[PDB]
């Protein structure tokens, strides 16, 4: 009974049936996923339509990148859903394990599936790809992978934190800009960083990643709140206001809200500040697609978990009475 306001995907990758086969094969063939419950599980989360939905730009290979990545993003999550998410110490020694991946010290073979998974995906995104994206993109990974010990911080503490720092560590945990910055990747596009930098990409950037964690912690909350999770945005406000839930529900419906229309106020000025900075044709074509990448994120994350059974399911499957996974997949 919740809507954000966004409206519906404006289109669906045509590969997403390619992509089920594809990406089906490969979380298998890492060791990622394994067979039964696991696989099951895995199943009906449909990572293929999330890839689908959220980057409808993508097209063959690159929506197979799109699809693994976020397989690689789920799996992994879900293995702090147990007493890895109470061991700040261990959480930070094995994103320091993935953590040197990113910045080149391959696993090698036989390394575990999360580390074999990502060193993939890594290496694939990579491949072809401007510096400047590497560099960036490099940097975001290891925020991601450094904020996983900060989470479980805050759960052994039992409170959730201020506005400010429930945003430090959740859009660390997110993912932070990754989903865009493989978007980017995906469509073919390199941001040209006279655009990039302007301050309405810059705020618009952050205002769509915002916008997907804060429609994911509505979503998810049942499954986390059961687990001692304290990043979610419901959470932060009950906790700073004093309010009833469904109160901080309307109020996270609310940041949601005033952030898509910051987003399409600021999309408003983008051709006037191509012009402004003298930038191509090309260019201003890469910063169009960019634009609609950042909008079909929005749009097609929400799209996607409204029909997963990734949230309505996982209280029955993997109750809280035990751990989020049917099988450990990462060495701690
Ligand atoms: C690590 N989590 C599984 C993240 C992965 C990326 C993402 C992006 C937008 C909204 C929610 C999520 C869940
Ligand atoms: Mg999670
Ligand atoms: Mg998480
Ligand atoms: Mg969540």
């Amino acid at each position: 009974d919740i809507d954000f306001g966004l409206p519906a995907p404006a289109g669906i990758s045509p590969g997403l049936e390619a992509t089920r086969r594809h990406n089906l094969g490969w979380v298998r063939r890492l060791g990622l996923v394994g067979d039964g419950p696991s696989l099951a599980w895995y199943t009906s989360w449909d990572m293929p339509r999330l890839a689908a939905c959220g980057f409808p730009h993508a097209r063959g290979a690159a929506l197979d990148l799109c699809a693994d990545a976020m397989a690689f993003f789920f799996v992994f999550d879900d293995q702090f859903d147990g007493p890895l998410g109470r061991d700040p110490a261990r959480a930070a020694r094995v994103c320091r394990r993935l953590t040197g991946i990113v910045h080149g010290a391959g696993p090698g073979p036989g390394a575990d599936a999360c580390s074999a998974a990502f060193a993939d995906v890594w290496a694939r995104s990579t491949d072809g790809a401007h510096p400047g994206w590497v560099a960036r993109t490099a940097h975001e990974w290891e925020y991601y992978f450094a904020a996983q010990a900060h989470e479980a911080i805050n759960r052994l503490r039992g409170t959730p934190g201020d506005m400010e720092s429930y945003l430090q560590v959740r859009r660390g945990i997110a993912g932070t800009d990754l989903p865009l910055s493989l978007g980017e990747r995906a469509a073919g596009i390199t941001v040209p960083a006279a655009a990039f930098h302007s301050p309405q990409l810059r705020i618009m950037r952050e205002a769509a990643i915002d916008v997907t964690l804060m429609c994911n912690d509505v979503y998810s909350l049942e499954k986390e709140e059961a687990r001692g999770d304290m990043d979610n945005l419901v959470l932060v406000i009950e906790h700073a206001r004093r309010c009833t839930r469904d109160e901080a529900v309307t109020a996270a419906r609310g940041e949601v809200a005033r952030r898509v229309i910051r987003f399409e106020q600021l999309a408003r000025e983008v051709p006037a500040l191509c012009a402004q900075l003298g930038l191509s044709a090309v260019e201003r074509a890469h910063v169009d697609t960019y634009l609609g990448v950042m909008e079909a994120w929005m749009s097609g994350y929400h799209a996607w978990q409204t029909q997963t059974r990734r949230y309505t399911g996982a209280p029955h499957v993997l109750p809280s009475t035990g751990p989020g996974y049917f099988d450990e997949v990462l060495p701690t």
